[PDB]
């Protein structure tokens, strides 16, 4: 909206794709983020002029609390520093969520288990996993108004091997012939309103499955998948921001790890 100030960096080549092995724009023209492709520093001026507030949630019920801490310690090291965060923690044991110490401007509540409540407070919604820990930089280049992050273990393969839910019984059904990525649902969001939107739909949809005897192969992520195949994301997030380095090491093709899943 306001106008950026006097910025030095390098000139972007445009005769010079900035990676070759990777693709990084989608067929309808949504950015798939990878190192390397991205500046930071603009980026960080365009959504701090505008005040931005995201959201992070997380559900950890159960067993689930004990990753709290790490999970919240990386956030703090990794997780738009710079920016106003704002955590929210649903959970079934509110006095088990460790005292983690914020840097300014960020702040945690703990929800017991509206969401009228999130679009007053805050502009992005980013939905994770909490079993989970952040090792590198995860910033405002994810953010969007609808945003998915590729599996880790499909990224590279054809969509007949996209384990999407494939019987016509299902609403999550896709047929063998579509498909444009398999997206999991480890890490998904953009703003409020489109999330609101997904996540309805989402319920709706698992609610006329459970109605018709009917639970989609891989549950909320077949749903989501199934959304995103008829509502296009505007940003693709790569691997770099959903991976395991115990299950699939480090390729060349990842030039960080960002987000990771815990041991
Ligand atoms: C970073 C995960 C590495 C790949 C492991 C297999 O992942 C499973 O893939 C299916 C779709 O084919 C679903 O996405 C499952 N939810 C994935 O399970 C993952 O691994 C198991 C062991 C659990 O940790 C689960 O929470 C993970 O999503
Ligand atoms: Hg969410
Ligand atoms: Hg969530
Ligand atoms: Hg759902
Ligand atoms: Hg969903």
């Amino acid at each position: 909206m306001v106008s950026l100030p006097r910025m030095v960096y390098p000139q972007p080549k445009v005769l010079t794709p900035c990676r070759k092995d990777v693709l990084v724009v989608t067929p309808w023209l949504a950015p798939i983020v990878w190192e390397g492709t991205f500046n930071i520093d603009i980026l960080n001026e365009q959504f701090r002029l505008q005040n931005t507030t995201i959201g992070l949630t997380v559900f950890a019920i159960k067993k689930y609390v004990a990753f709290l801490k790490l999970f919240l310690e990386t956030a703090e090291k990794h997780f738009m520093v710079g920016h106003r965060v704002h955590y929210y923690v649903f959970t079934d044991q509110p006095a088990a969520v460790p005292r983690v110490t914020l840097g300014t401007g960020r702040q945690l509540s703990v929800l017991e288990v509206c969401e009228r409540r999130f679009l007053s407070e805050v502009d992005y919604l980013v939905c994770v996993d909490v079993d989970m820990e952040f090792r590198d930089h995860v910033g405002v280049e994810i953010l969007t108004p609808l945003f998915g992050t590729l599996h880790p273990s499909f990224y590279g393969s054809s969509r007949e091997a996209f384990t999407y839910e494939r019987r016509p019984q299902s609403q999550a059904y896709i047929p063998k012939d579509e498909g444009d990525f398999y997206y999991m649902g480890a890490f998904f969001g953009g703003s409020v309103q489109e999330v609101q939107r997904l996540t309805r739909a989402c319920h709706q949809a698992m609610m006329v499955d459970q109605a018709n005897g009917i639970e989609a192969v891989w549950h909320d992520e077949s749903h989501l998948n199934k959304y995103l195949l008829r509502h296009k994301p505007t940003k693709v997030l790569s691997p770099e921001y959903l991976w395991d380095q115990q299950l699939l090491g480090w390729p060349a093709v990842l030039r960080k790890l960002r987000f990771t899943a815990v041991p």
